[PDB]
């Protein structure tokens, strides 16, 4: 078996929670052997240890630099009464990122038999007030060394109360945004595009704009030009319209099953994989009820595989970076060659003429991708 | 022998989309309604000659006679300017005429039945003061009572490790409640239940102010009429909100903090005051294929649909039922002559792909509007 090493899991709740464990049992263990710090991110775990597995977790992802997390209920008020909790707990997501920063970065996976070549990948990167009645509302800045004081007037109030707000941004945030875009791109080879209102918030994005250039030039001009690949700036509306006439495939700085999410610290060393949907719970109430459910795996799988294509590319480990490529091209595979799930039938069919013949169920679809996957990995070596 | 429409403003356009309105009049409007037409041409030639006097001028007569119609206009800017010789570069019409008539926009896309996936209508709400930070220091922002009380200084952010950026943003009560007032008259107007989505929560004072203002005006004027019409407004949250809305069979009216198919209409909080227009521009590629001898394919029914809004909300206001019967025949004309199988090159690339579009699936700009015409004499045969 491959040797695979020091990988963070996290498990999550209802039907996820399932298909995680599908996805360990019948793609994962068989083929590889981690020293896995793995922890239990259920509701009624994070309740019974008050939320103490979800700060252990986010702190052992800052330590073992590669994540791999399961779709985690988020409480409300539903929740709570359902589940007795004590407390209605922080998201785990929220959690995790307030520990470890970063950028998140959005990639839909593509099939080219699915309505829809090359995957765009999306990356996104404040003192509030009342105001009672009429008066001025000004925003100055003053520098630490006392040399001006510049005030703007936001609004002056005549015609009675209102509300208002301020906010702030500091270069550091804007440097490591545009840190982990140029190393995203740099991942995937694929260009990077940043859009911005840049005109209406004239001053505003024009920093952003700015500062990716500085960082463009003083650091991956280079080795972009080393790879046929460039960064360039445009807006928001250009954008949309050479990307609605575009062959794809680029990292954009601003199915549900098959969305797969993915945060980036800026150093660039430490990742989390997730899927980028939810815990499904529809699907886990008809799995509870003996019914047939039939919930696409590909979103956490492809979580687990660009986890374990970061891990091997820390570790400098081969064999687990072709394992991770080998699984993702089974998945692929296997959803071309007709074998899917009721999801991307309807995808393709409409759900009004989805017969049952055109799906396989959840464990039927599991098996067919273990099938794939140990003919894969014995053909393709 | 015509229907009696009433007092009407008309704005004309530019290009394109002048021709298209001239089209949707002579064979589609005139010869079926008689109006006392408050014309006025917003071309950049007449902006230009009267100095944008015609736009102050159209939006004055929009303000005094209720309904409003406008066709697309140029907005300049230096290539504008270069090209007509411009003696100045013009404000936005929709700008000036929505800073005189106030209100807001609300726009509807049309559903056709063969179009790739009940309408849905959203209401949008700019003047934001933005800086950029050098270095290290302090973003404050202050207000000040007018009544010389005690001022208040907030502060935005202290920099110690650098520079950065800054913005203020602001928002008067009366703002607000033009926006809910606007936006339960659109409720009751279409008969489709509302929704607000703000983050109320991360911004607890700023969209609470919404929150709060939208619930207070639901009560002290409205919810007893919503109730006699098995409707209601309700207030949520972004993320719920489009999964409540992602997730329906469509038809409501979401409150927010193709384009040949797309309605925009300004609606004044005053309930009798609206202005109807194309969500779409002066098509320019099309106007200069038209110029060249070329053949075009612009779709009308924006436009159509702007008139028919236009002319259904003039019928509601003076109970002219023969009108808003016409209004309402238009419409379904359009859409049905749409979803019959005629339509122009950009439904046509919608259903078949933008590489496939030959030419047998679609009519250019004439044959169309012929097209519309004939089916809406039949229809009006039939009533
Ligand atoms: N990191 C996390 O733990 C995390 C993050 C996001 C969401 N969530 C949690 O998920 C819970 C419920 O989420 P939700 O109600 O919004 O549903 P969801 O999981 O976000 O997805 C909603 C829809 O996705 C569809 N779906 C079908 N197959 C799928 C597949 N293989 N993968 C993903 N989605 C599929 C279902 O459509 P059908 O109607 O046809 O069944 C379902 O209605 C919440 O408590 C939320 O906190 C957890
Ligand atoms: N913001 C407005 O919409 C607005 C308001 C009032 C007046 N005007 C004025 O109208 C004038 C003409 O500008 P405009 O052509 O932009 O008006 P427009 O009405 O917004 O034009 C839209 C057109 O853009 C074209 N297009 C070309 N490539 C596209 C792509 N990759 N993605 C999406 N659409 C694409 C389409 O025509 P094809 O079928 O040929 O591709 C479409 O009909 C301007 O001077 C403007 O000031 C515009
Ligand atoms: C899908 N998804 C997110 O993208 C997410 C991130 C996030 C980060 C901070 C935060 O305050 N929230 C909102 C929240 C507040 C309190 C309790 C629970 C959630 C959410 N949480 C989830 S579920
Ligand atoms: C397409 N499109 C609009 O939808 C539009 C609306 C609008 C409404 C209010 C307003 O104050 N402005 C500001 C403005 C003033 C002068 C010139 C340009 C913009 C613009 N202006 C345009 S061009």
């Amino acid at each position: 078996k491959i040797s695979g090493g020091s990988v963070v899991e996290m498990q999550g709740d209802e039907m996820t929670r399932i298909i995680w464990e599908l996805i360990k049992e019948k793609l994962i263990f068989p083929y590889v052997e981690l020293d896995l710090h793995s922890y239990d991110l259920g509701i009624e775990n994070r309740d019974a240890t008050n939320d103490q597995v979800t700060k252990d977790a986010a702190e052992a992802i800052k330590k073992h630099n590669v994540g791999v997390k399961c779709a985690t209920i988020t409480p409300d008020e539903k929740r709570v009464e359902e589940f007795k909790l004590k407390q209605m707990w922080k998201s785990p997501n929220g959690t995790i990122r307030n520990i470890l920063g970063g950028t998140v970065f959005r990639e839909a996976i593509i099939c080219k038999n699915i309505p829809r070549v090359k995957p765009i990948i999306i990356g996104h990167h404040a003192t509030d007030f009342v105001v009672p009645g009429p008066g001025k509302v000004e925003i100055t800045y003053t520098p630490s060394d006392g040399t001006q004081k510049v005030t703007y007037l936001v609004h002056n109030f005549e015609e009675g109360g209102g509300v208002a707000m301020g906010m702030y941004n500091q270069d550091k945030s804007i440097e490591d945004f545009a840190h982990s875009s140029f190393q995203m791109a740099l991942s995937k080879g694929w260009p990077l595009y940043l859009s911005t209102k840049n005109t209406i918030l004239k001053k505003y994005d024009g920093r952003f704009k700015d500062i990716f250039q500085e960082i463009y030039d003083k650091q991956y001009k280079s080795q972009f030009e080393a790879q046929k690949i460039w960064y360039e700036h445009r807006l928001i509306d250009d954008m949309v319209a050479q990307a609605m006439k575009s062959e794809g495939g680029f990292i954009w700085a601003c199915s549900l099953g098959m969305m797969t999410s993915v945060l980036v610290c800026p150093d660039g060393k430490t990742v989390e994989a997730e899927a980028a949907h939810g815990t499904v719970t529809r699907h886990y109430r008809m799995y509870q009820k003996g019914q047939e459910t039939s919930t696409n795996p590909i979103a956490s799988i492809f979580a687990w595989t660009r986890g374990l294509a970061h891990r091997a590319k820390l570790d400098n480990n081969k064999e687990l970076a072709f394992f991770a490529n080998a699984l993702e091209e089974v998945s692929i595979e296997t959803i071309e060659a007709g074998f899917m799930t009721k999801d991307l039938a309807a995808c393709i069919k409409g759900l009004p003429n989805v017969q049952r013949s055109d799906y396989l169920n959840t464990f039927e679809f599991m098996d067919k991708l273990g099938e794939n996957l140990k003919i894969k990995l014995a053909q393709a070596k």
